């Protein structure tokens, strides 16, 4: 029972939101890579089996461990009780599997996958609406609690809830049961300072993605008025310990050591695999990234 375990997460290889990226690459070839650069467990996408049974069979033979699936969330056109009826089919998987966590995010007007959308049209949810968003994130959290899954909160460009100041809005209208999913690619990106949004907020972190930016390829978002997957393939995203990124990762895992964090830290860095090759930069995200949760006391 290794108290931290490090996850990756199949859009390195295929791309979700963009079909076309990684076509090539088989499910196969994915979890072979993954297993062989010696990662704990993977999370979803979209070539996963989703029936328990198949999904072991891919896995179990390569010691990889299911960690978590992304799950949309509609709360701010569906109910309540509708919201918790559409995350059910993943929360059996999920328990079938043995995660601890599910993987959220409201989608229902999000941009990300646009591609002709400059990031910058992005939603933001007015003011008087956070309160009740936060009770129906808070209800389908307590709602899984009582089946034994954890919900974190995956903050995202393009999306209602991307800069620092609306993670600090979800997480004053959440609680008990919700936590937060640190990211600190997506946070950086949305102009939130990691190490400041940590120190916060830390108690309430159930899940960390550990993703590097490229400092010169945001900037070209921002000042060209890109999508967010035109930054994608011209590499918004890298991996720990790329010389080229701009994320600082032991200051981070430093703040998380201190307060006893348990569970998964996970590297997602979606970039164009024709350019950027998968088994290469992963390699170099989990070798960099377990040395600095060496040197930030996080792993002992
Ligand atoms: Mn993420």
């Amino acid at each position: 029972h290794h108290m931290i375990l490090y996850g990756t997460n199949p859009i390195a290889w295929s791309n979700d939101d963009d079909r076309s990226l990684g076509a090539h690459i088989t499910l196969d070839q994915c979890l072979d890579e993954a297993a062989k650069i010696g990662f704990d467990g993977i999370e979803k996408g979209h070539k996963f089996p989703q029936e328990a049974a198949a999904l072991k069979a891919v896995l179990e033979p390569r010691g990889l461990r299911y960690v978590s699936g992304w799950h949309s969330l509609n709360l701010l056109v569906n109910s309540v009780e509708e919201e918790k009826a559409a995350m059910q089919p993943a929360l059996d998987l999920l328990k079938a599997m043995g995660s601890k966590v599910i993987i959220v995010c409201e989608t229902s007007n999000a941009i990300h996958g646009d591609n002709d959308k400059p990031l910058q049209e992005r939603p933001v949810l007015e003011d008087a609406r956070w309160e009740a968003f936060g009770l129906g994130v808070e209800a389908l959290a307590a709602h899984a609690a009582a089946q034994g899954i954890t919900l974190v909160y995956h903050h995202h460009m393009g999306t209602i809830v991307e800069t620092e100041d609306e993670i600090d809005r979800l997480m004053r209208f959440t609680g008990p049961h919700t936590r937060l999913l640190l990211d600190t690619g997506h946070c950086l990106f949305g102009r939130g300072n990691p190490e400041r949004v940590a120190q916060k907020h830390i108690a309430r972190v159930g899940h960390i993605h550990a993703k590097n930016i490229r400092r010169d390829i945001v900037q070209d978002v921002r000042d060209q008025n890109l999508s967010f997957l035109e930054g994608v393939r011209r590499g918004v995203f890298t991996v720990p310990g790329d010389t080229e990124g701009s994320v600082d990762f032991v200051p981070v895992l430093k703040i998380a050591a201190e307060h006893g964090y348990q569970g998964w830290l996970v590297i997602e860095a979606e970039q164009d695999p024709d350019v950027r090759n998968p088994f290469e930069y992963q390699s170099l995200g989990l070798k960099s990234l377990k040395a600095f949760a060496r040197e930030a006391g996080l792993d002992k």
